[PDB]
């Protein structure tokens, strides 16, 4: 697959592609049409108006095909990218809806939650909170194996959970105020002494 | 000469975020990735954090003898004497823009890199050109995009955000409307390309 990638140093999506693509090896070119001269600008816009008569950035050709604009998971669809996070990410949609239980529609958000899962799963064998401390011993952490206790009456009290992975449908359309929950988890749990 | 201490996870998104703003400004701390360390370890961490946070969240940043609980950059900030001209070019887009109801971006991350560029634009250019757009470097070629473009207005009345998603409306700040992706409404014409 022959890819390009028309960026800007200042566009921030552009640099997450980017990163995307160094991270999993995929082979691309990128052009950060910005740091060009005056007439290597016009020559990269000519360029890009061929296959996005806009000229916005960014701009993803794979092969025959054009992606515009900040849509990531259709770049995947196209390159042929699936991660576990993206298969997570379907698992956890499906039995959580049913329930009001909907995932963070901060899309970005929501998959580094979900990446936190993963490598909380990998090293200690069960979904640990990706945002509290995990002990490593099943038994202590059993409250905080996602999802844990507190989802329900932190998302009942306040619209979401304490990582705001799963949030109500008030939250999700704005009839609640967003407030920040607080860590309901019994701070003796740790049993520090 | 401040001493600063960061409790941060490797699985949590804005420890890395309060962390990559210290290096990059010469901010010297201790930063304490509380999951990568042993059991017994993860429990003296966890004692360290208990006696300045009882909740033992994170993240946790301590500062000589002020702690601040979680993520609470202009906080920390505040009270490490951070003032950068991003800070003051963000106050200064703010007080202005708030009153007309266009609202910065809360992902205040992505407001702050937004506004960074508006500052590598006018360097580099002499006037604050749109930082998801590319500039000729000709005020007349690129006069409607200049931050505020041109296109805010029509695009935050249709989808409740600018083209770059630094300027929304209090809909889309609150999520009371979906956050739809901004097209480029800018007529390709301006380009000059032929
Ligand atoms: S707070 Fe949210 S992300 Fe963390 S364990 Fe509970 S449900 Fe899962
Ligand atoms: S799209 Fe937004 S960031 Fe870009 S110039 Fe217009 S108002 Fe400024």
């Amino acid at each position: 697959k022959k890819i390009v990638l028309y960026s800007l140093t200042t566009c921030g999506f552009c640099q997450a592609i980017k990163k995307m693509f160094d991270d999993l090896a995929v082979g691309h070119l990128c052009i950060q049409a910005d740091e060009l001269t005056g007439e290597e600008k016009k020559q990269a816009l000519r360029d890009l108006r061929k296959v996005n008569p806009k000229c916005s950035f960014p701009t993803v050709v794979i092969d025959e095909t054009v992606v515009v604009g900040p849509k990531i998971q259709e770049i995947k669809e196209k390159i042929g990218i699936r991660t576990e996070v993206d298969e997570l990410y379907e698992v956890l949609k499906k039995k959580n809806e049913p329930k009001g239980y909907y995932l963070n529609g901060d899309r970005e958000k929501t998959f580094e939650l979900i990446r936190g899962l993963l490598t909380n799963k990998k090293r200690y064998g069960y979904m640990a909170c990706p945002c509290r401390l995990a002990s490593g011993d099943r038994n202590n952490d059993r409250d905080i194996i996602c999802p844990c206790l507190y989802r329900e009456p932190d998302v009942k009290e306040f619209g979401s959970c304490y990582c705001t992975l799963y949030v109500s449908a008030d939250w999700y359309t704005g009839k609640i105020e967003r407030q920040e929950v607080a860590e309901r988890r019994p701070p003796e749990h740790y049993e520090l002494d």
